[PDB]
């Protein structure tokens, strides 16, 4: 028996471009994911977000699902180009109306909204002006964030500025695998820095406009272990933690500079006078969100672009090929407390992709996903018993959805979506979780 | 005996990033090729332009080689970020000094300068603002063009706005193979359109600042043949010529719209209201520069993104793998005259790469280059006999150099460059072309 604290927020999470469809409905502007996915070669099977789960139409049914499961919080994101179709300037009332209905409905039903301001769907109009590479995006983002705060901050009290800024910068602008699809290391590090500046401006505006709520930021994290007892493998782990995990961003926020090994690798790629922006970057935050999915074995490697390579292990893997390592969620939670001691932490995503099928009996028997979720929830509980101020846990995802460059080929939902009909079928993992939430823990 | 007209201009061509090195010397700003080539994985063997042929230091010698060969014209480019390190604003006097000495030396030796304003080295500062994706670049480019015209137009009277805008837009922003290394088709077509707009602004500034000068624009061209006499393959060739060759830009400049089959493919990717800019785009030009290297055989194919695929042929190939089809230079010259009838045409680049070796003799016996060039210059002569107003021919290139994503692995020079010592060794093609210029023709 593992009972969580009284009032612990059990949640589910989604993102706008992944679930909504109808990207150009009701006067919305194009996003960078619209243009990226519509470019041949960028997304598996030529898939796009044009339809997705059709949540733009089916949002009431989906929230009724969350309500029927008894889940207490819903993390969702707002599409910037539905709100400001050119990124700045004109506000689109029909976009505000879409999200107003969702927010009013969740509150009617007693579900706490957690709003992600940016989950990767930058307005295309801003990408034409350099997007995250342009210092002026700190102003654009702050203006966007102020619109949201002024329209929704009377009702929404839990806000997240950025989802996984490492991904946005590095996968988007170095690896070129995500929108906007660039491969330039100097751009990617300018994006890292502008992401921090934009985050901080939005937190500054939040303090002026929503006197009652809390604001934070979300990071991707892996559990890196060293391949050997060699000092060089241990240091490769230190580097991957500092670069790929929360320290890239929390070292600036809490300490006023990038982590040491990131500076060793990337000083030449940051702006020349980047320290001039650090005092502003330290704007106080209310909580940290940590996403966690996987662990990696890591070794020093002289021929790799950052002197690190991954070493495959014969461990159970998900359909993404990602190693299942539940102790990682404990470790990152312990480690964030030890390194930065944030006042609150949330697991804002944890989940798994498996090759789900609808059985003859009408059900989806995803015991593999139950097992994954139960183990990570247990490790989260552990960290709570050892003093980490974990206030909530959000499953990625409510719904099978558009998995970015993998398209529809990877199902992370606790609810199966049959894309030919848009039918929703609650998976065994969804039923299992509803019981966890009702009991406030595991048994 | 193939004699060319009186005053026919015989030339050699280079580009700034490809030969200069010292990209950050003397207060120069970074270019997108510096940042792109310093990104791992973008250029073969990790080559960069940091050093190249060290023309930044060895320029006098190189011009003396042009003199010793009696070549009458030198086509070279100006590095935008040497002149305006932030793209706009402050002029770097040292960058002005560098090209002024080159310009003064050429004139003293009676070599006619053809200056390329843009040969792909955009200032990094402007890439952070969206580069060619940003409508604003028409103003940035106009400002830059003015600085060049005001400081250099007293002596340079032959100017090219853009080298190969198809490559800049499509290879830099759709294929991601060139700087800035993006893959987004909406961005790529906005870059096509902004290239035209920036070109036209520069020509308008040129008319206000240079007395008795000529200005034109350079296009890449291939000679496309159908794989069969089937209707669909003939229509595939028509699409390739309209999109990949001069019509993409010349249809706007002479007829005030893009070609029909380009619009059938790409109307959804072009900016809203693009046709509003077409009357400005028709700013009158003085010449068309055509670059020509190779031929390709193509076929219709309902699975390729543009419904077209290339098909390999068992013909003589260069070290790049490109099929040697000299009759393509005649075809492209005849076709530009029939379709657009420009008042003057130049072959602004023609050339080949072969695995060139230095022998015990300390000479390089590149018969293969001689054969390539001789065949093309003869097809150019034939075009002149059928009334094409061809005024000059430029060999790509004077020096072996940094061949973009191929790095130093591909040698196009009529002068060999030993990168270990920076030793120039004139090749036999060099001596053979020396002859051609002397005789104003072949044999
Ligand atoms: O690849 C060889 C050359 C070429 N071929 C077609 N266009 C060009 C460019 O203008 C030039 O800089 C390249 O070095
Ligand atoms: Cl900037
Ligand atoms: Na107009």
């Amino acid at each position: 028996v593992k009972k969580f604290p009284e009032g612990f927020l059990w949640g589910v999470a989604t993102a706008s471009y992944q679930i909504e469809g109808s990207p150009l409905a009701d006067g919305a502007g194009m996003s960078i994911w619209h243009t990226f996915s519509h470019t041949p070669g960028n997304v598996k099977n030529g898939d796009t977000g044009d339809v997705a789960c059709d949540h733009y139409n089916r949002w009431k049914e989906d929230i009724e699902i969350i309500e029927k499961l008894g889940v207490k919080a819903y993390r969702f994101s707002i599409s910037w180009p539905r709100i400001l179709p050119e990124g700045t300037g004109r506000v689109n009332q029909k976009g505000l109306d879409f999200y107003n209905r969702i927010i009013d409905t969740l509150l009617e039903k007693g579900i706490t909204p957690f709003v992600t301001i940016y989950h990767w769907d930058l307005p295309f109009a801003l990408q034409l002006k350099g997007g995250w590479a342009n210092r002026e995006i700190a102003d654009w983002f702050a203006e966007y964030s102020r619109v949201l705060f002024e329209n929704f901050g009377d009702r929404v009290k839990n806000w997240i500025t950025l989802n996984e800024p490492w991904v946005v910068a590095i996968v988007g602008h170095l690896y070129g695998v995500h929108a906007p699809g660039m491969r330039d290391i100097y751009v990617a590090f300018r994006a890292v820095h502008n992401l921090l500046r934009a985050h901080a401006r939005a937190v500054k505006v939040f303090r002026e406009t929503v006197k009652d709520g809390k604001i934070g930021i979300v990071f991707n994290n892996g559990y890196f272990e060293p391949a050997s007892e060699k000092e060089e493998d241990i240091r490769a782990v230190r580097f991957m933690h500092q670069f790929n995990n929360y320290p890239l961003f929390l070292n600036p926020i809490y300490r006023g500079d990038y982590p040491e090994l990131v500076l060793e690798f990337a000083r030449e790629y940051l702006p020349e006078n980047y320290k001039d922006d650090m005092s502003e970057i330290q704007e106080k935050i209310d909580f940290v969100g940590l996403n966690y999915y996987s662990g990696h074995l890591v070794k020093f490697d002289p021929d790799a672009p950052a002197k690190v390579s991954f070493v495959e292990r014969d461990l159970p893997k998900t359909a993404m090929g990602w190693e299942i390592v539940p102790e990682g969620i404990y470790w990152i939670l312990k480690k964030v407390k030890e390194e930065y001691n944030p006042p609150e932490v949330y697991i804002t995503e944890n989940g798994a992709a498996f090759d789900d099928v609808v059985s003859e009996d009408g059900r989806v028997h995803d015991q593999n996903r139950i097992d994954y979720l139960k183990a990570h929830i247990g490790q989260a509980w552990k960290a709570i018993q050892e003093g980490v101020p974990l206030k909530g846990y959000f499953v990625w995802s409510l719904l099978d959805n558009f998995e970015w460059a993998e398209g529809y080929s990877k199902r992370f939902g606790i609810v199966y979506v049959d894309y030919s009909t848009q039918k929703r079928i609650v998976k065994d993992s969804g039923y299992w979780y509803s019981n966890v939430v009702k009991n406030n823990g595991l048994e």
